[PDB]
């Protein structure tokens, strides 16, 4: 007997089916007779998908400047998993992984190669802090936690120390399982081309900035580092943050064929709920008025984000796998989307997210309490 039924569920491909949970896992999708303890009927008026995963989020409590609480960034916006990029380093990340126990979001962590992680804005101008041995002991202290590394390679993180800090971390990944790693872009030294020629099947967060180290050469071609290095299975991460999105980049990127494996908000509470962030789904929002369909953005926070992690279980919308799931609707609500560059954008239809569902149960948004509609 199931856990929870879902009936008149709408696919991203906007079919109509049912979802069954039983024992905080997919118990089965299709056309289903079995009983249940509770039933909801959406009554095709709201798509389910996978838990959508943000994987580039700063959600450590404690951290100076870049903070916001777990479920702030996580359930309450529709969002099962969230990843930490590197808002700790090994000196911090022992109180993070204990504060975060008690979340039901699903809480992953990049480690920051730098110990002292996102405490100061300048974690890699100081060599002694990339620490190899403090690094080596929180994976092997946190192994299910730690999902893998952060690098923030650009001018003011670096400080005098160029390309060497990233020299570092590949080989920390060496010595970790070869766990993903997260390198940040935007102002120059280094440069994109010897950051990107270091990489290799690795992930590239604010893949559409408007900074000098933005993918695009000054003719409007994407730099051939840029496409040696997806060649090679490098893959491109929104994480559109404060100062890291432009709308400009973005849609020339994406005439050229060059679209994003996963798109990240690089959320924190500033951006949440002053900036242009806001929330993941504002941000798949800004990709749909691109012109991206919304299996590509749904795929983006889901399968592409659970395999770019290696998260098993999560992203996927299939029998066996973890019962994180998100309710949501495409409504049409003329908006006003701002990028990285205040440049402004109006869209006819944003992504409004009704309900999480994390390990079997469910979990309204402001917005699901308002259109009621279902109640867990
Ligand atoms: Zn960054
Ligand atoms: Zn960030």
């Amino acid at each position: 007997m199931f856990d929870l039924l879902l009936r008149r569920a709408r696919l991203v491909d906007d079919t109509l089916t049912d979802i069954a949970i039983q024992d905080g896992k997919i118990a089965a999708l299709g056309e289903i007779s079995a009983p249940s303890r509770k039933t909801i009927d959406l009554q095709g008026n709201s798509y389910v998908s996978a838990g959508w995963i943000d994987s580039h989020v700063h959600c450590y409590p404690n951290s100076p400047i870049y903070h916001d609480e777990p479920d702030s960034v996580g359930i309450a916006t529709g969002v099962t998993t969230v990843i930490d990029a590197g808002s700790t380093g090994a000196d911090d990340v022992d109180d993070f992984y204990q504060l975060t126990r008690k979340a039901v979001t699903e809480v992953y962590a990049l480690l920051n190669i730098s110990r002292v992680g996102l405490i100061a804005q300048n974690e890699l101008a100081n060599l002694a802090n990339i620490d190899a041995e403090a690094v080596k002991q929180a994976v092997q202290r946190h192994p299910d936690f730690i999902v893998g590394l952060k690098a923030r390679m650009s001018s003011s993180v670096v400080g005098e120390n160029g390309i060497t800090p990233l020299a570092r971390a590949k080989t920390m990944q060496q010595e970790n399982g070869d766990l993903p790693l997260m390198v940040h872009i935007g102002n120059n030294p280094p440069n994109l081309d010897e950051i990107a020629e270091l990489l290799s099947r690795d992930i590239i967060t604010h893949c559409y900035n408007g900074k000098p180290n933005r993918i695009l050469n000054p003719a409007g071609e994407l730099r051939s580092s840029i496409t040696r290095a997806l060649h090679r299975g490098v893959r491109l991460d929104v994480g559109h943050g404060t100062a890291s999105f432009s709308f400009e980049v973005a849609r020339r990127a994406i005439a050229l064929g060059i679209l994003p494996h996963t798109i990240s908000s690089d959320i924190y509470c500033r951006n949440r709920i002053d900036g242009p962030v806001r929330s993941l789904a504002l941000v798949m929002s800004k990709f749909l008025a691109i012109g991206m369909t919304l299996p590509q953005v749904i795929d983006c926070v889901t399968v592409s984000a659970a395999e770019g992690l290696r998260l098993s279980r999560k992203g996927r919308l299939e029998a066996g796998f973890d019962a994180d799931l998100t309710l949501f609707r495409l409504e049409r609500q003329p908006t006003l989307l701002v990028d990285a560059e205040k440049e402004s954008l109006q869209a006819d239809n944003i992504l409004v997210p009704l309900a999480a569902i994390r390990a079997g149960k469910g979990y309204l948004t402001e917005q699901g309490s308002a259109e009621h509609a279902f109640d867990f």
